[PDB]
DNA sequence: AGTAATCCCCTTGGCGGTTAAAACGCGGGGGACAGCGCGTACGTGCGTTTAAGCGGTGCTAGAGCTTGCTACGACCAATTGAGCGGCCTCGGCACCGGGATTCTCCA
């Protein structure tokens, strides 16, 4: 496969939510995930929607 | 709930070059423009007559207004697929080159 991991910013995933959907994913790391501590905030609704088998938090 | 940092995006600005388009020079031609003569075609004045304009009489079509209701569109909630945004590709149109046909101008 062209690629096995794939690197992005949590700026990326919330504008291209519409690509991001649309794929599904084996594993996920949020690489600093205290990012995510706002339930209120995009990048928390749209990264929880993301469909992945298995999560992983780094804090 | 507020205000500031962070980050995307898209517009403006600069640098280099390259070459295609703008500027410059110069001869000559022919088109703009003033000048002339004529002649016919438009403005003028008169006598003619024609009907437009006014004051007046008569009628009825139909503009304008009210009454009454029911047929038709506004409004809402649930359903779904027609239409939009994103990705792909291959074939139409351009772009080039080269030889063939046309047109232009001086002889």
């Amino acid at each position: 496969s062209p690629f096995h991991v794939m690197i992005t910013s949590y700026q990326l995933v919330v504008s291209d939510v519409a690509y991001f959907q649309k794929m599904k994913w084996q594993y996920m790391i949020l690489d600093e995930a205290q990012a995510i501590k706002s339930s209120q905030s995009s990048r928390w609704k749209c990264l929880l929607g993301f469909h992945c088998r298995n999560r992983l938090l780094l804090t």
